[PDB]
């Protein structure tokens, strides 16, 4: 049974392996990221619904793990991502996206991510190697995934939903015509999978992102 270690049960964290964990925080619905405990500082996929959950799963990480976070992940431009990003900024906290993420960051107010990250980036924090993909449009017009090759764990992120979801759930932003396109393009680069962390819900395989092409139909 992995570990779990909760807050007092707003915020907790589950362990994949010995330097992966998922977060998942409750805003007044859950939501999840992940932690990375690297040998140069935590790196953050994901911050949260707003700058006090964000505060305090810093603070929980930074704790337990006894190192900084370092950098975040910001995998596209809504609350449940990016929510936490005032936070990230003033603590000198780098939160990296892609240039659309923070274009529409921007339009909608937020203060903006860096912009850095490509079609394909690759990443390497200390030992630990990330790497970002925009596979196209899905959930968003901008939503991106995350891998880390020396796992084989995918951060599918808001594109892809959990065995729990019965529908695509908020579409006003999405594309539904260009999802499942979308969804392939992960399946073609990514074609041995060991977990798939879904933006909601429990953890899985590559069944979920199967499970998103059915609610496509
Ligand atoms: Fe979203
Ligand atoms: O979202």
């Amino acid at each position: 049974e992995k570990t779990v270690i909760k807050n007092e049960g707003t915020i907790s964290i589950s362990q994949l392996n010995k330097n992966v964990w998922v977060h998942t925080e409750l805003g007044s619905v859950p939501s999840n990221g992940l932690v990375l405990n690297t040998s140069k500082g935590l790196v953050l996929v994901d911050s949260s619904w707003d700058d006090k959950l964000t505060k305090e799963l810093i603070e929980m990480v930074e704790k337990k793990f006894q190192k900084r976070v370092t950098d975040v992940i910001i995998t596209h431009a809504h609350a449940d991502r990016i929510g936490g990003i005032k936070t990230l900024k003033e603590r000198g906290i780098k939160a990296h996206s892609t240039a659309l993420t923070a274009e529409l960051a921007k339009k909608n107010g937020y203060e903006e991510p860096l912009g850095d990250l490509q079609t394909v980036t690759n990443l390497k924090f200390g030992n630990m190697k990330v790497e970002t993909f925009y596979p196209g449009k899905g959930h968003t017009e901008d939503n991106i995934v995350v891998w880390l090759p020396q796992y084989n764990i995918l951060v599918g992120g808001c594109l892809v939903k959990s065995t729990s979801a019965k529908d695509l759930g908020n579409v006003a932003d999405a594309y539904v015509n260009e999802w499942s396109t979308s969804i392939e393009n992960v399946l073609k680069r990514y074609r041995n999978i060991n977990a798939v962390v879904p933006g909601h819900g429990e953890v899985g395989d590559k069944g979920l992102l199967l499970h998103t092409l059915d609610l496509l139909k």
